[PDB]
C-alpha cells in the first residue's frame, strides 16, 4: 500500500474530508484491494484506481456532483427513490442513480438508498463506496480489480470485442458506452493520463492495453 506521504504526493490538493485514516480503514474492508498478484501489480491496481478516482473529483477535491438538478432517480420496485432525496454522483467514484446506491448499500450494510447523502458526510462511507464499485463484479462486468490483477478470464466474446486485460477495460467497465470505441477519447485519454502519471510515481509500468478506442462496451 501506498504510504501516509505518498497518498499526500498523489492527491496533493484534496479536500481535508478525504483522509488517509479513512481510505486505508475502507480498504481494510476490501482486503484483497492492492493486496492480490506480486508488488507490481498491486502498484498498477492502486494507480488505476486512484487514476479513476482524480478524474472523477478532480483529484479528491469534489465530494458531489456540481450539477444537483437531476434526482437520478430511475422508478424501481427494488431500489425504490426515496422522496426528497436525489442519486447525483457523490464520493470517489461519483457514485450515481437509485439502482446503484440501493446495491451499494446493501453490500456495505448502510440504507443508502435512504440516506444517500451519507456518501457525502462521512469519509470511510465514501472511499467504501468506490471500492464497493472497484472490487464488485456486475453482471455481464467482472470487476476492475479483477481485470488489473490478472484474475479477469475474457471470454471468447470479450476478445473479439478488443476487451482485453488492462487499464482501457476498467474505463470500459465505468463509462465505456460512452467513453470507449467509437466515443469521443477526450475523457478515457484523461483517466490514463492520470494513470501513467501515477505509475510513474510508484515505479511501475502502466501496462499494456490502456486505451479503450479499440474495444466495444460490455453488454
Amino acid at each position: 500500500m501506498v504510504s501516509r506521504s505518498m497518498f499526500d504526493q498523489l492527491f496533493p490538493n484534496r479536500n481535508s474530508f478525504y483522509t488517509y485514516d479513512a481510505f486505508i480503514a475502507a480498504a481494510k474492508s476490501f482486503p484483497s484491494f492492492g493486496t492480490t498478484g506480486d508488488t507490481d501489480v498491486r502498484k498498477r491496481e492502486i494507480a488505476a484506481f486512484f487514476a479513476h478516482v482524480s478524474h472523477e473529483t478532480s483529484g479528491l477535491v469534489y465530494i458531489e456532483e456540481i450539477n444537483q438538478s437531476n434526482d437520478y432517480c430511475d422508478p424501481s420496485t427494488q431500489y425504490p427513490c426515496a422522496p426528497g432525496k436525489q442519486y447525483y454522483g457523490r464520493g470517489p467514484l461519483q457514485l450515481s442513480w437509485n439502482y446503484n446506491y440501493g446495491p451499494c448499500g446493501d453490500a456495505l450494510g448502510l440504507d443508502l438508498l435512504n440516506n444517500p447523502d451519507l456518501v457525502a458526510q462521512d469519509p470511510v462511507i465514501a472511499f467504501k463506496t468506490a471500492l464497493w464499485f472497484w472490487m464488485t463484479p456486475q453482471s455481464p462486468k467482472p470487476s476492475c480489480h479483477d481485470v488489473m490483477t490478472g484474475n479477469w478470464t475474457p471470454s471468447s466474446a470479450d476478445l473479439a470485442a478488443g476487451r482485453v486485460p488492462g487499464f482501457g477495460v476498467t474505463t470500459n467497465i465505468i463509462n465505456g458506452g460512452l467513453e470507449c470505441g467509437k466515443g469521443n477519447p477526450a475523457q478515457a485519454e484523461n483517466r490514463v493520463n492520470y494513470y501513467k502519471d501515477f505509475c510513474n510515481q510508484l515505479g511501475v509500468s502502466p501496462g499494456s492495453n490502456l486505451d479503450c478506442a479499440n474495444m466495444r462496451p460490455f453488454g
